[PDB]
């Protein structure tokens, strides 16, 4: 199919991401490719405007689910490539436990042969010594499930999660997911039956840069059904 075709090999992303926690606003660049045949995605982010006012981990999950890896019985599930070219529109509101939240929206779509992420993020309520602002969150990211339900009303779907970041004195700091997506064009998309991608992240440093950055290797596949 149309949107399907379109990632059968290895294509360059670009991720460009303006964002303002608590009045600090910060810029995020990233660059890398994605390989939906194995669900692989390799990129490198870097903090354009100086330091990162949040720990990298939490923006793990707002910095291109077409590149998740469907298995073949489950083809006429996956709305991330069903509209493709003209991608979707990505919006989030991230509840941080006992803290404050991130909204966000991304729009998703190829720009040539690159596939695109353009993201805003807004952040209020947080406490400026809490685990976020504070930087007590450890640099990883553990293994979890993404829960995908058909949402017919907007011709998109409504995904839902729990995100747990690692405070550094061995706690955890819970970080509710609530999303949407919803096709660009106007062309027909995949409504899936409900079914979740099984993700999992290492994060780590280029030895060599200087600047704030993270070097990021995901893997994502779906499953759930049969
Ligand atoms: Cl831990």
């Amino acid at each position: 199919s149309k949107g399907e075709e379109l990632f059968t090999g290895v294509v360059p992303i670009l991720v460009e991401l303006d964002g303002d926690v608590n009045g600090h606003k910060f810029s995020v660049s990233g660059e890398g490719e994605g390989d939906a045949t194995y669900g692989k995605l390799t990129l490198k982010f870097i903090c354009t405007t100086g330091k990162l006012p949040v720990p990298w981990p939490t923006l793990v999950t707002t910095l291109v689910q077409c590149f998740s890896r469907y298995p073949d019985h489950m083809k006429r599930h996956d709305f991330f490539k069903s509209a493709m070219p003209e991608g979707y529109v990505q919006e989030r509101t991230i509840f941080f436990k006992d803290d404050g939240n991130y909204k966000t929206r991304a729009e998703v779509k190829f720009e040539g042969d690159t596939l695109v992420n353009r993201i805003e993020l807004k952040g209020i309520d947080f406490k400026e010594d809490g685990n976020i602002l504070g930087h007590k969150l450890e640099y990883n990211y553990n293994s979890h499930n993404v829960y995908i339900m058909a949402d017919k009303q907007k011709n998109g779907i409504k995904v839902n999660f729990k995100i747990r970041h690692n405070i550094e004195d061995g706690s955890v700091q819970l970080a509710d997911h609530y999303q949407q997506n919803t096709p660009i064009g106007d062309g027909p998309v995949l409504l899936p039956d409900n079914h979740y991608l099984s993700t999992q992240s290492a994060l780590s440093k280029d030895p060599n840069e200087k600047r704030d950055h993270m070097v990021l290797l995901e893997f994502v596949t779906a499953a759930g059904i049969t």
